[PDB]
């Protein structure tokens, strides 16, 4: 446990020093802290639970794994309310009180903001996921759910309950709650400082990535990947043809027409030696990432 000042104080008082002490504290605050971080990392490392939130190669099947779960819960969704059998409760999952939002809510003209904005974040996390038909993705938008027995018009807030139950039960996102989690539980929040943010939030996460994608970092790992690789690939004029580049393993005797290639090939002849190349990189993102990412008591 973290000694406050007071305590720290006391194995010292003999020849005291008011600023050597703070100087001292100071220190022993940064060092504390630092050094239970790292034993944490160190005690759980080894563990899958760690392990699917901040390891680069796990985020990757556990992004697959989402991706699945939400193509066939979209499907679902979508069958309900095609049947007119869909709730538009606060429930993640459904049939199968809640915490209210700032009630800068309350407003109408909010509800027109939110549609859109709603329809915006379904549009895009239905690309990220791979979630290809989807009907809920002048005038405002208008959405006709052609069904099974017959029609539904879908305009105000029945619109905007239908998008933000959507993105709650396929998505985890919690549109009033301002939040996104990979496995969201429970319900999530129904209806000057707070509304300018809530925009933000929304506006920048419609502009950026999916939040565990940016986590994975897989472009910044292939290229530290393509990287360690370099001192392997042999660049040769040929006489003729241009460049040619040779595979530098050993043994090994192939050439390729472009370097892309002998990376590729060395991932697939060569496993080993390519994972010996490549585990610091995505070792310390591991670490990198829980350091950031991970709430620690102190
Ligand atoms: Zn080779």
């Amino acid at each position: 446990g973290l000694m406050s000042y007071k305590q720290f104080i006391q194995e010292l008082e003999d020849d005291i020093l008011p600023s050597e002490a703070e100087r001292r504290y100071q220190e022993y605050k940064s060092e504390y802290i630092t050094t239970q971080k790292r034993a944490f990392f160190n005690t759980h490392k080894e563990e899958d639970w760690l392990k699917n939130k901040y390891h680069p190669t796990n985020l990757l099947s556990v992004i697959e794994r989402r991706n699945d779960l939400a193509q066939k819960v979209a499907k679902d969704f979508l069958l309900d309310l095609q049947s007119g059998t869909l709730d538009l409760g606060p429930a993640v999952t459904a049939l199968n009180a809640a915490p209210k939002a700032p009630s800068f809510t309350s407003d109408p003209k909010r509800i027109l903001t939110d549609v859109e904005q709603t329809q915006a974040l379904v549009r895009k996390l239905d690309s990220e996921k791979k979630i290809e038909e989807n009907v809920l993705q002048s005038t405002g938008p208008v959405v006709i759910i052609r069904g099974l027995t017959s029609v539904k018009g879908l305009e105000g807030v029945e619109l905007l309950d239908t998008l933000v139950t959507y993105l709650w039960r396929v998505h985890g996102l919690d549109y009033y709650g301002k939040v996104e989690t990979n496995e969201a539980k429970g319900l999530r929040h129904v209806r000057d400082e707070n509304e300018s943010k809530f925009d933000s939030h929304w506006q920048e996460r419609l502009k950026g990535q999916d939040p565990l994608e940016v986590m994975a970092a897989k472009e910044k790992i292939d290229a530290a990947a393509t990287e360690a690789l370099d001192p392997h690939v042999r660049k040769i004029r040929d006489e003729k043809y241009g460049w040619k580049y040779g595979c530098g393993a050993k043994g090994c005797t192939k050439l390729f027409h472009a370097a892309e290639f002998v990376y590729k090939h060395l991932k697939l002849k060569h496993t080993e030696l390519v994972t010996e190349l490549t585990t610091k990189v995505r070792e310390e993102l591991y670490f990198q990432n829980y350091l950031e990412h991970h709430h620690h008591h102190h």
